[PDB]
């Protein structure tokens, strides 16, 4: 597939996973899930669970966190690197900014998506491994 | 290009154009614009302008309108039909529902998108003509 469409879905993946807005949680959750493999979907879920202090639900409770993409490059054929910053906003409107890099291991599966899940994942994009750490 | 990716962008187009949420307006505006031709972008803009009673900004002021896709089919090679319903919500949470069909005339241009506009429009999807009317 085209590099452009691959960048497009990595950007989506990271914007959805690494940002947060109460009104969009259900949607951002289904989308990260659909674009993650069975075994990555499950790691993501344990991390997102409402009982987990490190879940966006919690650390951005009553806040909005918005990812802005800085860059997308490929370390290898199946290994993408997304550098972005998060802009976190609260009741006072006081914006905090931080910078981050995520590595994604990805592929495209010719699995079966229903017609309506294909409007979220048209080509079986699948992140098998993922991390996010802050920058220098 | 693949039918699946074409359905994907028509669904996006209609969800963004035909729904409304104050927090997402700027984003929904850039996205419809990027996926519309110069001459369609301009019709959309006159329609969306804050001074226009029929603009979503206005008719959904203080509301959230959410499009749910019912179906996407092709009347011809360049002519797509998107049947959807809108779920409109207000201060009281009282949901009104209506049903609609949109026709889109579309193509893919090998024009120049900047690297960052390509994260919204990776393949130069372009709606040249558009309408929306209610159903039976």
């Amino acid at each position: 597939y085209d590099e452009a469409i691959t960048r497009y879905f990595a950007s989506q993946y990271v914007r959805a996973r690494e940002g947060f807005q109460a009104s969009e949680a259900e949607n951002s959750f289904r989308l990260v899930s659909l674009l993650s493999s069975p075994k990555e979907q499950n790691r993501f879920a344990k991390w997102y669970a409402g009982n987990n202090p490190e879940s966006p639900q919690n650390i951005y409770h009553n806040m909005i966190a918005t990812v802005t993409i800085k860059s997308i490059s490929f370390i290898s054929k199946d290994l993408i690197q997304v550098r972005y910053y998060k802009t976190v906003r609260d009741f006072s409107e006081k914006e905090t900014i931080s910078h981050w890099v995520s590595i994604l291991n990805f592929s495209y599966v010719n699995a079966h998506i229903s017609t309506s899940d294909r409007l979220i994942n048209p080509l079986g994009f699948q992140v098998s491994e993922y991390r996010s750490d802050p920058e220098v």
